[PDB]
């Protein structure tokens, strides 16, 4: 209905439809994208600041590094 626990975020415009979990979008992980320049935009439609837990990876990816550990 109105409550739905999904996603706040859009990438290339897909408004994410995953689920939402623990997952939040406060105003510190903004600077994060910016300084990365991502296709991540926010639904200002349920006007909340949930993200689904992949989401939240993508965003805890860009401070990793592609090389794999052993
Ligand atoms: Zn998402």
């Amino acid at each position: 209905g109105s409550y739905g626990q999904s996603c706040c975020l859009i990438e290339d415009g897909e408004r994410c439809v995953r689920p939402a979990g623990n997952a939040s979008f406060s105003k510190r992980v903004q600077k994060s994208i910016s300084q990365k320049k991502l296709k991540l935009d926010i639904d200002k439609s349920v006007r909340h600041l949930y993200i689904c837990d992949f989401h939240k990876n993508f965003i805890q990816s860009v401070r990793n590094k592609r090389k794999r550990k052993t």
